[PDB]
């Protein structure tokens, strides 16, 4: 039996938990769009439900926001590209033995040789907006070595938090208690932007309101622009007019454009009344305020703060990788028990690039000693 | 929130219609439907006894709301 | 054995498998499309956003500003 | 400006990151689709899965020859 | 939220080290360095520090302790 990281023995099954016939029904889902006609009460109810462990409506709302809002998508893409551009290397523990160094370098070489690692990291970046990111693991054989063939992303809406114990995710199976996650078969990465339980640490909680304000303002602005700068044309006719005479007047009113002429009797009158007036200053002011609020929420400014954000979420991702992927590989490949405090980890190249021009000052220091 | 509510009802004056006291019940329905069908470059014919007017339900600027928001921020 | 030439194909002639998303198939007026012929296609997809295929393109976010700009102009 | 922000990321470093990301994706697609079949059809023996060549793009920032004159003192020091 | 996140990221970015008292003995230095190595080797320390940063907005921060054994320690 394979020994867990916590020290509790268990049985390892290569088949996915989602491949079960009974679970096949819940796998197929229709992606509802709760962003149509958003109401502050509706958003508050969705957030309240997500607090208790629903996590479905909030996930769909976050998906809708990440595609409907251009600024939010741009900022998220910028952040994910910034985190993805870093370089990583596997290093063993301090004062490591020769065998430990050999294992560390072989794992490092394998992970640079693994194609699915980049996709796995990119998919794990989804926990910046959503509260969590869940990916399957497809175990396989490569030269008598247990390695993952590929990792499959899963919809965040298919997971619910345990009411008895929060901060623990479970697979939804239409039951009071969801199915426990299959050990050595999942890669769960969560980003704790704010302290608290899972499902409340995502960026959706703070970004729901500016999105609503900005979208409503822009749609109202577009509607106002539609009926702007074209006054309505009206025609007054005497009470004794024939039914046919009204039709001719109605057709004549509809035929006004460019440099138009026309003759009207003394009894009839024609006037122009504007159906909309105002300026675009307030709509644009609100849109700009919402956009800068979103930019402040995501990036921290409208740089050093970007570097700190990258360091923090890179460290969180490294901890998640060490907890989820590094240990099972060694545990399955090695027959003996894996030491808990002597396992290799992943270190990202989080170092500021030096300036070769200003490091010429080291020569006098080297001469002095 | 007050600024958003003000923006909701801004730059679109209310359309009203006056009808004579002798109008039929059906005639009021047609006028009500006609008032609701105003948009873009709209036309229309109105009798001498009836009148149509536009009244703005909200006016002002966004300067005070933004000033208060900036001070609070 | 080398490829003589590569011919681009219309993206509208492909449909995703309802049983298993993220997999493209050639449309043949059937519930399940024809599976791609091995060693006969060059399929490149750009994952701008995580999720299933057909939702990771730039169309999803760029549809709205295009509509607003064109209607305004 | 919204469209420009969506496509290019700004209205530069971000352009470089976008180029690196989509170049890497295209390189992975090329390695998966075109590199393997050529070797598989040309070679009679089975092709090793973990020992096949790939494509690498020249994703390196151009250096400044004026500022690299500082390497001479470092070379002298060791 | 943005300001609180900025402050917490600023405080979290610092580096720490365990040091003994002044004029420490050899055993005191050994204990200090072993505790320092263990705390860098402890994964929960970063999460504990991040959660303890909640006392900037709230008046206090309370966290449980789950004692255990690691090599008879």
């Amino acid at each position: 039996r394979i020994l867990d990281i916590s020290g509790q023995p268990f049985d390892f099954d290569d088949e996915m938990q989602s491949r079960s016939d009974e679970l096949a029904m819940v796998m197929k889902r229709t992606q509802e769009h709760p962003s149509s006609g958003v109401t502050p009460n509706r958003a508050a109810q969705m957030l309240r439900d997500a607090e208790r462990g629903d996590l479905t409506a909030q996930a769909d709302l976050a998906f809708d926001m990440e595609e409907k809002d251009t600024h939010l998508f741009s900022e998220l893409s910028k952040r994910r590209l910034a985190i993805q551009a870093l370089e990583w290397r596997i290093a063993p523990a301090r004062d490591a033995s020769a065998q430990e160094k050999k294992d560390a370098d072989m794992l490092n070489e394998y992970l640079h040789d693994a194609a699915w690692f980049e996709d796995a990291l990119f998919d794990a970046g989804d926990a910046i907006l959503k509260g969590y990111s869940m990916q399957e693991i497809e175990w396989g054989w490569l030269g008598k070595m247990r390695v993952p063939v590929a990792l499959h992303h899963r919809d965040p809406a298919l997971f619910c938090a345990n009411p008895d114990n929060l901060n623990e995710l479970r697979l939804r199976d239409a039951s009071y208690h969801g199915l426990e996650l299959q050990p050595f078969g999942w890669f769960m990465h969560r980003a704790k932007s704010r302290t608290g339980y899972v499902g409340t640490n995502g960026l959706v909680r703070t970004l729901i309101w500016p999105f609503i304000f900005k979208n409503y303002s822009v749609r109202d602005f577009a509607e106002f622009l539609e009926i702007y700068g074209l006054p309505m044309r009206v025609g007054k006719y005497p009470t004794g007019s024939t039914n046919r005479e009204k039709a001719t007047l109605m057709q004549a009113v509809m035929d006004i454009g460019r440099r138009a002429g026309g003759i009207i009797p003394m009894g009839m009158t024609l006037d122009f009344q504007s159906a909309a007036d105002g300026q675009s200053d307030p709509f644009m002011a609100m849109i700009g305020w919402a956009e800068k609020a979103i930019s402040k929420a995501i990036l921290g400014g409208t740089d050093e703060v970007r570097r700190e954000i990258r360091n923090a979420d890179v460290g969180q991702l490294a901890r998640s990788i060490n907890r989820d992927l590094i240990y099972p590989l060694l545990a399955l490949n090695s027959d003996s028990t894996i030491d808990i405090n002597r396992l290799p980890g992943i270190v990202f190249d989080t170092s500021e690039a030096g300036d070769i021009t200003a490091l010429s000052d080291a020569i006098p220091k080297l001469a002095a000693g």
